[PDB]
């Protein structure tokens, strides 16, 4: 059952400072925003995701990115503490800036960047985030992530 | 390292994806895994010395991720007492269009691997995101070399559980 986590919105800061934000639009949606970090700036809506509930209060957000960057995200809601893998092509781990936009405006792109690569040796990030804040927006809701990072209230 | 792993390090388990595919992994030690595809689209494939990021998310829920030779990456969630697994595995276009390129002793063809993997097609990804029944499961102990040692045909009389 996934009623638990579609519609959860959180910002969290993972070990290595990076201050990323999710929101679970519905069983096979998210958006983020990222606003610290390598790629601090970059957000995206309607990221296509696997999510699954791996247990009580362990789910599992999985996808591709435009960029070829893959993410597994372990979410342990009640813990309000998460684990993030990400696999960066080499290009992103070295160049990340042109990822560094509301990415649905630059997909195809993104796509260039990512076909030309380097795709290898892959970056791989894996980091515990403290979940910061958290709260239910429940699905579909467009305006949980409708801005950049910069462009939020200074209280958000 | 801390005992968060000391109950992951040293598992050696084989499990059937919903999609049919058996997997064989031996957690080696608190950075690498070796593993024996028995059956599925890569069925025969086997791994020495692949290394991997695990780390422990709560009791009972180890994730273990990596990134191949072939450009493949995966992030494996291990729930051990509950006998269960999920992976997501991030296949170049290249692995789940010509997986056959990736059915060996990989350790002994990894040139070959990065050949393929470099001459891609890598996108699009082939995502295959699926839930596990680990149907055994043991304690091979850390840094033991002979539990993943052979391909999944040259193993012994009813190593299948």
């Amino acid at each position: 059952d996934l009623s638990g986590f579609v519609g959860k919105h959180f910002i969290y800061t993972y070990d290595n400072g990076w201050r990323y934000e999710i929101y679970v639009k519905n069983e096979n949606t998210i958006d983020y925003r990222i606003h610290s970090g390598i790629v601090g700036g970059r957000w995206v809506k309607d990221q296509q995701v696997y999510i699954v509930r791996v247990a009580d209060d362990v789910y599992k957000i999985s996808w591709t990115e435009p960029t070829g960057t893959d993410v597994s995200l372990t979410v342990n809601l009640a813990d309000y503490i998460l684990h993030g893998t990400i696999f960066f092509p080499r290009w992103i781990i070295e160049n990340p800036e042109k990822t560094v936009c509301y990415q649905n405006d630059h997909l195809p792109l993104m796509r260039a960047y990512r076909d030309a690569g380097p795709t290898y040796p892959k970056e791989v990030i894996d980091e515990f985030a403290t979940i910061t804040f958290m709260r239910d927006c429940g699905e579909n809701n467009e305006t949980v992530i409708n801005c950049p990072p910069s462009e939020l209230p200074a209280d958000y």
